[PDB]
């Protein structure tokens, strides 16, 4: 069973701006998604200090970047806190609404899209490079879910029947036809070094084939 939901107006607006605005510095999407992963990893790590059993679903705290040229996808995988159904549908969206408002005000005042992260809505920078984003996530004490959106004002959530993840999140970027450079090892290495060099978790760039 697949449930379909409408984005709140502000998020739909944000996604349209990201998709429609001419802005060449698209590579910033990667640091934003890695920053989401890092924050998620911080969260499970801190929680585990008071409840060590929260790591029964996996001790290792890390990030993998997986390019797939056949599928034309770049996947960002982490073993962070993951997201409940409520996190996916309601709660992160509520925070993103107020973040969007501040971001759009800042843009009018002369800020640029690369500053999106300061407003807590950096996830949506995925749409600079992706025609569709799929999010597979597993939080402790909840089911594995798949969230998906190609924008257009709606997203879906279903319970996932793919490979079980233990705990964490996979963000699968179905890349735009003209954005396949982000499948190249050298290009990913370049971006991580430039923007994500001090992330406090191992980042493994998988190689193709
Ligand atoms: C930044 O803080 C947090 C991030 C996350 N996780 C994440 C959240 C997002 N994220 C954020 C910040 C906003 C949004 C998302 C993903 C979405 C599909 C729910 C759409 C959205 O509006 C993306 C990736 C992860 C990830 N890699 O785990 C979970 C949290 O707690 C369950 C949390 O603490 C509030």
């Amino acid at each position: 069973e697949v449930e379909t939901f409408a984005f709140q107006a502000e998020i739909a607006q944000l996604m349209s701006l990201i998709i429609n605005t001419f802005y060449s510095n698209k590579e910033i999407f990667l640091r934003e998604l890695i920053s989401n992963s890092s924050d998620a990893l911080d969260k499970i790590r801190y929680e585990s200090l008071t409840d060590p059993s929260k790591l029964d679903s996996g001790k290792e705290l890390h990030i993998n970047l997986i390019p797939n040229k056949q599928d034309r996808t770049l996947t960002i995988v982490d073993t962070g806190i993951g997201m409940t159904k409520a996190d996916l549908i309601n709660n992160l969206g509520t925070i993103a609404k107020s973040g969007t408002k501040a971001f759009m005000e800042a843009l009018q005042a002369g800020a640029d899209i690369s500053m999106i992260g300061q407003f807590g809505v950096g996830f949506y920078s995925a749409y600079l490079v992706a025609e569709k984003v799929t999010v597979i996530t597993k939080h402790n004490d909840d089911e594995q879910y798949a969230w998906e959106s190609s924008a257009g004002g709606s997203f879906t959530v279903r319970t996932d029947t793919g490979e079980p993840m233990g705990r964490g999140t996979k963000v699968i970027l179905h890349l735009k036809e003209d954005q396949t450079e982000y499948l190249e090892e050298r290009r990913i290495k370049e971006i991580v070094k430039k923007h994500s060099q001090f992330i406090g978790y191992p980042i493994t760039l998988f190689v193709e084939k």
